[PDB]
Formats: structure tokens, C-alpha cells, sequence
């Protein structure tokens, strides 16, 4: 029994991390085969006004650079632009790079941050998407370059550079392909986050969650369609359930119907009455339907 | 910004990890040196009925234990029970033993949960042991001999190995000397764990993190010595405080001092009033000073 935000583990990633300094700025560099990825900004000459990286690159002094991993120092061959990210050539290959392919995460989907901080690999944790392309993590100075990646049968997906932290508190990263999340631009200008949308699919799995460990007090035996809750969820801030499918094992196990779970948001939606759920005073969109799976029936842990 | 609760990295600690069957059951061991740790219960014959341990090693078939890491299989040459664990010395030495010492983790320490999965480590998370010697993590069947480590001043700590669930949901393991945490047997017994005592110290830090990260309606001008607290505490299940030289640093650039944040315990332990600190309901005791720190500072990462 028991929920709890779980990350996947990080031995694979953790040697792929370096420390990478440009005057006087110092982050993190993803560091696979023969190349360097890190945040452009980190070349950025005063990071408090608007900042011109054509006028930065052009400028570059690839000897300046500063790349290490416990005293073995690489050499910039070259250095590029990749969307928001820098790549840079380096004069070795990376000895423990592993199989890897790269995607991007979407709303709801939860991965993994590894937070470096200054080239140091700190601290592993789950996370999860939001609708805004944002996410709630816990970074500070010196942590951008910090690498979010999953596990999914068996293949480590990089999907995630950490690069800025909004007014609000949210972070903001890029894919390793340099296409910002959310569309967030990597400059001092003052950029909002709009109204954040529940994942309603995982918070269906979080209250299959309840069930299963034994907590049944908010539940009844009223039902909602997918319909009926979607055209309710397009007006509540919530998403649309595109399928039940994905539920099918814990309804079988737990002998509740997905659509018994959609009358429990709506009503669960207006106040927990100062109850509470796996000792949540609200809904939770934080768990998916797998990594639910994952910890009450360990099935499919990738 | 923001506070999570981490766990410190583990790709040090996967290598160790194996698949240890008999009979019936499966769960993991920890294979470090030419020796496999693993609960003791993986010889009982019936889990739901008392078990005579001393007569399970005597009646114990070598052979019948199956030992793998991936397509790598370990005979066993010898078995004995330190404390609560079965030692099993092997015919191979793990490759991959990391430097390591064991010890115990304290009441209000935390620590990393390698979650692992009939030898499948599946996810990493951290937690932080009770008064009780009890843990809230998440365990199900096959999860027993996952490992609890810290990294610690650059060195890897073995202090837990999980071995069962209590009827009210908690989780009870021992250090990798065989001595149970909180003092439970390892039998099926229906055991009742006592009275949970809050870490002081902890929700302490978890207070300066939330002023920290930008939360105030909970701050009066009132704040309440040490000694008074102290008094408070040894009567609503508060630990006592025994010097405030652990947040010198956090009250120094937060600019609140202990004696205000325990005021703050105190009035804020009858409940929030539907208000939320850091997304939490209730007073957090799952953050110690260092954890804290090393979020807001990146400082003593190990
Ligand atoms: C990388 N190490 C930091 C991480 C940042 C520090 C505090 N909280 C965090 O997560 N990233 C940055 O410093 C970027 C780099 C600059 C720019 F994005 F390229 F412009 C500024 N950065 C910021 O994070 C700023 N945020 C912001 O620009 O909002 C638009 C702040 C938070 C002011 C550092
Ligand atoms: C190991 N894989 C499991 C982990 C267990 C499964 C469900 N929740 C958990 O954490 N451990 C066990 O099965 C032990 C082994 C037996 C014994 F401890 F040796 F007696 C029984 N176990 C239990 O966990 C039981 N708990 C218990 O004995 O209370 C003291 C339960 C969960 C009732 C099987």
C-alpha cells in the first residue's frame, strides 16, 4: 500500500552530466558521443537585459569554455545553435553514453529531473507536465542544463533542459532539440503562464489509487459519461477523457467504472469537506495512470 | 524556488541489486563483495501463520535459492541470519561493489528508497523515518530487500533493507546489521505501532522554506523561546528542540528567527483553516535542515 511521486532510476543519466562555464556564468552540459548540450544563455553576457545571441555566438571564444567531469576536462571543437540550446563539439567521446532517442513530453505526462547543480548531480525526482508547458520542480543558480528524461520499454528518452524559472515560480525548460516548452522565450522579459488545466486522467488514476489501498468514503454509486464530464471539463479548467482504455486494469481490480470516477471530480471538484484522499486535501493531477499502475500492481515499470 | 521532496542519485547503489527466489517466494537482495543480503522471511514456508526461523536455516536447501542479475546466476555457499536478514555468501563477487559503510538513520532523518521489483529496480524516492522506526513509503508484494542508502561526505550508507507493512499502512524494515527499525519482529503478527511523534526540527525547515519561497499569511509579531515550545511539545507529540545552531544560516538571510517559527508550530498545529503551506494542508515534518538547504543553496548535496 501507499502513493507516493516516484522518479525512475538514475544511474543511466548520471554519467552523461558535466560542468560548463563561460565567464563568469557556471551550469550543466548533457555530455553524449562527442558533444555538449547546455542552455545558449550560459554565454550570455549580462543575463538581466535583453539579450542578442546572434551578437553572442558571433562573439564566442570556444577556448573560454570551461567543461569538466570529475578533473577531465574537454576541449571545444565547435560550438552551434540548436533551437535554445548550444552544441558543442568536443575532442572526446563520452565513454558511458548510453542508447538513447529524444522526445518531447506533453500535458499530464510525467518524467524524470536529475537536478545538477554546477555539474554535480544532486537529486532525482518526478515530475509532470502542465498545460502551460511549465512545470512545478525545485531549481535554483546554477542548475540549468538539468536533464528531465523516462523510461519507456526499456529506452532512455531525453525530453527535457531546464533553463529559466518564470515571475510565478514555474520552471521552464526546453526539449533536447531546442524548442522551448510553452513556447517561453530564454531572455529577462517578463512572461506569463496562463490558466493551468487539470489532467483529469490523472486524477481518475489517482482515485482508482484511493480505492485500491482502501479509502471509499468518496465515492457512491452515481456515474457520468465521457460526454457528459468533457463538455463539464472544457469550463472547469479540467481536459477531455479521450479513453477508458487506459484504466481498464484498475476498474477491473478496484470494480469501479471509470465513469463513476467522473461524477466523483465534478463532486469532489466543489470541496473535500475537509476530508481528505491518501491524505490529500484536493484533487491530485500529479500521478498518472501508469505510474499508478506502476506502484499498487508494480507492472510495466518503463 | 520551489521545495520537493528528492532523493539523492542511485546510480551507485542499481548495481547492487539482485533477483532472490525460494520456493515460492521472490524479492531482491543486495549482492555487495561475494555476499547477498535479503530479508530473512524468503525461507518461511507460510507468511501468514508464525514462523520458527531457527528451524527454516536448518531445514534450508542451498540449491533451492535462485540468485540472478540479468543473465548472470550466483550459487549460494553458505547461509546465516544477521539479525532479521539472511547472509548469503556466493560463489562471485559483484563487479560493481561500490565503497560503502553501513549505519542507522535516526527519528526525523531522511533518507533515499531504491524501490526495487523481484530484482528490477523500478523507481527512487525519498523519505524520512519516524519516531516510531517506521517509514511511509510505498511497498507491495516482491518489493521486500529493496534498499534505503544515504550519501553522506562522499560515502555510500546502507541503513535500510524493507521487510513488511503494518496494519495501519506503515512500512518496517532494518539496517544491513539485521536490527528491525522501531523494534518489530519480523513474523506476521498483528503489531501496533505507537504514538507518532513530529520532528521539530523539521518543521522548522519546512517553514523557513515556505518563507523562503514567498508564503507569509501564517507570520503574527508574536514568536516563543526554546524552553517554552519545549514545554508545549512534550505534550502534543512535538519533539524538543535542543539548540537553534541548525538554522543559523536560515534565520540569518531569511531574517525570521526559530523563536517566531515555533510560535508558528504551535498555533498552526490546531489546523490551516482551509489555507495551504507549499501546496501542503498540514505541518510537513519530512524536510530536515539539510534537505532545506540544499534546495534553496545547493550546499552539502551529500
Ligand atoms: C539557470 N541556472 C537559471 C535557473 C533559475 C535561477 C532561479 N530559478 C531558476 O530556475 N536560469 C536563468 O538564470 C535564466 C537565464 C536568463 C534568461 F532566461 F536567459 F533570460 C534568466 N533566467 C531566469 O531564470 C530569470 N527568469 C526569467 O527570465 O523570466 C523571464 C530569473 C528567474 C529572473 C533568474
Ligand atoms: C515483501 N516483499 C513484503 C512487502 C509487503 C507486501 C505488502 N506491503 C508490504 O510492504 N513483505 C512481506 O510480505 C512480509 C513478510 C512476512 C513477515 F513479515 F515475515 F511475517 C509478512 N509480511 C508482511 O508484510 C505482512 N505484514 C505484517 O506481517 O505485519 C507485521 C502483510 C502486509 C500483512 C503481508
Amino acid at each position: 500500500s501507499g502513493l507516493r511521486k516516484m522518479a525512475q532510476p538514475s544511474g543511466i543519466v548520471e554519467p552523461c552530466i558535466v560542468r560548463v562555464a563561460y565567464g563568469s556564468n557556471v551550469l550543466n552540459g548533457l555530455w553524449i558521443g562527442d558533444e555538449v548540450i547546455c542552455p545558449r544563455h550560459v554565454i550570455a553576457s549580462d543575463t538581466s537585459r535583453v539579450i542578442n545571441y546572434d551578437n553572442e555566438l558571433s562573439s564566442v571564444r570556444l577556448h573560454n569554455f570551461s567543461i569538466a567531469k570529475n578533473n577531465v576536462f574537454l576541449g571545444v571543437v565547435s560550438a552551434k545553435y540548436k533551437g535554445v540550446n548550444l552544441v558543442l563539439k568536443v575532442n572526446q567521446v563520452n565513454p558511458n553514453t548510453p542508447a538513447h532517442k529524444f522526445k518531447s513530453v506533453k500535458p499530464g505526462e510525467s518524467f524524470n529531473i536529475l537536478a545538477c547543480y554546477e555539474g554535480c548531480p544532486g537529486s532525482v525526482y518526478g515530475v509532470n507536465m502542465r498545460s502551460q508547458g511549465t512545470i512545478k520542480g525545485s531549481f535554483i543558480a546554477g542548475t540549468c542544463g538539468s536533464v528531465g528524461y523516462v523510461l519507456e520499454n526499456g529506452i532512455l528518452y531525453f525530453v527535457y533542459m531546464h533553463h529559466l524559472e518564470l515571475g510565478n515560480g514555474s520552471h521552464v525548460g526546453s526539449n533536447l532539440e531546442g524548442e522551448m516548452y510553452g513556447g517561453y522565450e530564454d531572455q529577462p522579459s517578463m512572461q506569463l503562464e496562463g490558466t493551468n488545466v487539470m489532467s483529469s486522467d490523472n486524477v481518475v488514476a489517482f482515485l482508482y489509487a484511493a480505492l485500491i489501498n482502501g479509502e471509499r468514503w468518496f465515492v457512491t454509486n452515481a456515474s457520468m459519461s465521457l460526454e457528459s464530464y468533457n463538455a463539464w471539463a472544457k469550463t472547469n479548467s479540467f481536459t477531455e477523457i479521450v479513453s477508458t482504455d487506459a484504466f481498464n486494469m484498475l476498474a477491473a481490480k478496484t470494480g469501479y467504472s471509470v465513469e463513476k470516477l467522473l461524477e466523483c471530480i465534478v463532486r469532489l471538484n466543489k470541496g473535500f469537506g475537509g476530508r481528505t484522499i491518501l491524505s490529500y486535501g484536493s484533487l491530485c493531477d500529479e500521478f498518472t495512470p501508469t505510474e499508478v499502475i506502476r506502484q499498487m500492481y508494480g507492472v510495466n515499470l518503463q
